């Protein structure tokens, strides 16, 4: 599923990712925005031979099983394949224990470069949230 951005913040907002560990939704909508440009089947195999998954890109090396990672873990407890579903949850649920581990939002490589710093209020600007 391709989500329109004011979609993906009322979804995001109806899970409890607004001001998640003092994030406001803007952030996490921008995250969205350039990891996958808001869409739920995207994919990218990385260097390692882990793969990302997801509207919000989430690793197979820590966080998901896909069979195809040695050495890997699986923290989210989940297949891989549920990071692509039309629905979020899974994704947001797994989200909340990335930004918990220690270093926030930076665990996301196109937030620190394209969103960190920036006005990321614009991202639900219009929203009738
Ligand atoms: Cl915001
Ligand atoms: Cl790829
Ligand atoms: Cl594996
Ligand atoms: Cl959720
Ligand atoms: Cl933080
Ligand atoms: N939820
Ligand atoms: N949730
Ligand atoms: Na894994
Ligand atoms: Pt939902
Ligand atoms: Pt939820
Ligand atoms: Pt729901």
């Amino acid at each position: 599923k391709v989500f329109g951005r004011c979609e993906l913040a009322a979804a995001m907002k109806r899970h409890g990712l607004d001001n998640y560990r003092g994030y406001s939704l803007g952030n996490w909508v921008c995250a969205a925005k350039f990891e996958s440009n808001f869409n739920t089947q995207a994919t990218n195999r990385n260097t390692d031979g882990s793969t990302d998954y997801g509207i919000l890109q989430i690793n197979s090396r820590w966080w998901c099983n896909d069979g195809r990672t040695p050495g890997s873990r699986n923290l989210c407890n989940i297949p891989c394949s549920a990071l692509l579903s039309s629905d979020i949850t899974a994704s947001v649920n797994c989200a909340k224990k990335i930004v918990s581990d220690g270093n926030g939002m930076n665990a996301w490589v196109a937030w620190r470069n394209r969103c960190k710093g920036t006005d990321v209020q614009a991202w639900i600007r219009g929203c009738r949230l």
